[PDB]
């Protein structure tokens, strides 16, 4: 009952998600900017990621559950691109705008004006990223992942491509991530 218990604090995916970086331990969060629980997880997870070892990284993917949602995935892509060095501020700003302010960032006309006005993070650079072909292809991939892996709830966190965190609350889930990361690290080394 202590530590990792399959079916209790984690489960194993039927089909693993390929990691972006080989030989590292990926922590993958599926989320949506419209999602209140995702906005609450955000500060916990982003803080915890500061503790990550050099062989771990946090990857995020926005779900696409309807055609209108692709714009939000393109925003997520743009933040990843242009705001890599201050993603936390950007996500903070976007969750507030969507969840608290009720701004329709899923509408490109609304989103582009809003982005141009942000400076707590580099809104103009994120706007440029949004307008780039990279972001359209990052967003298409998010839809593909959503459908292929049947991600039907957010937030969802998967470690090492295969271990889904079953959260009791956000804080305890961070401990689960650490345990799963060690499990992965030593699985991947034992197989090499």
């Amino acid at each position: 009952p202590a530590g990792l218990v399959e079916g209790q604090n984690y489960t194993v995916l039927a089909n693993p998600i390929p990691q972006q970086q080989a030989g590292k331990v990926e922590v993958l969060e599926f989320f949506g900017y419209f999602c209140p629980h995702c906005a609450h997880l955000e500060p916990v997870l982003s803080k915890h990621a500061k503790s990550f070892k050099d062989d771990m990284y946090l990857r995020t993917e926005h779900v696409v559950w309807q055609k209108e949602m692709l714009t939000l995935a393109r925003l997520a892509a743009a933040v990843d691109m242009a705001a890599a060095d201050s993603k936390d501020v950007a996500n903070s700003h976007i969750f507030d705008a969507m969840v608290n302010q009720k701004i329709k960032l899923q509408n490109p006309e609304v989103l582009k004006k809003w982005l141009g006005e942000q400076t707590a993070f580099d809104g103009k650079k994120v706007l440029a990223a949004y307008e780039s072909p990279e972001s359209q292809a990052r967003a298409d991939k998010m839809q593909e992942l959503t459908e292929t892996f049947q991600i039907d709830g957010v937030p969802t966190v998967i470690v090492g491509g295969k271990y889904k965190v079953e959260f009791a609350d956000w804080e305890s889930g961070m401990n689960t991530i650490d345990l799963l990361a060690d499990k992965v690290r030593e699985e991947q080394k034992a197989a090499q």
